[PDB]
């Protein structure tokens, strides 16, 4: 099932309070292929690009 973005920026929201900016953890989501869990694991390791 497609994601019109709900999730996406619910993604953004809770790694957000992890001190990540919607932008680095979407970015993330990007490079998480949109995971948000992973999202922030990729918040970590630091975004490569």
């Amino acid at each position: 099932t497609l994601v019109t973005g709900s999730e996406y920026e619910t993604m953004l929201t809770e790694i957000m309070s992890m001190g990540y900016e919607r932008e680095r953890v979407v970015a993330a989501l990007r490079a998480s292929y949109n995971n948000p869990h992973r999202a922030v694991e990729y918040l970590l390791t630091g975004i490569p690009g």
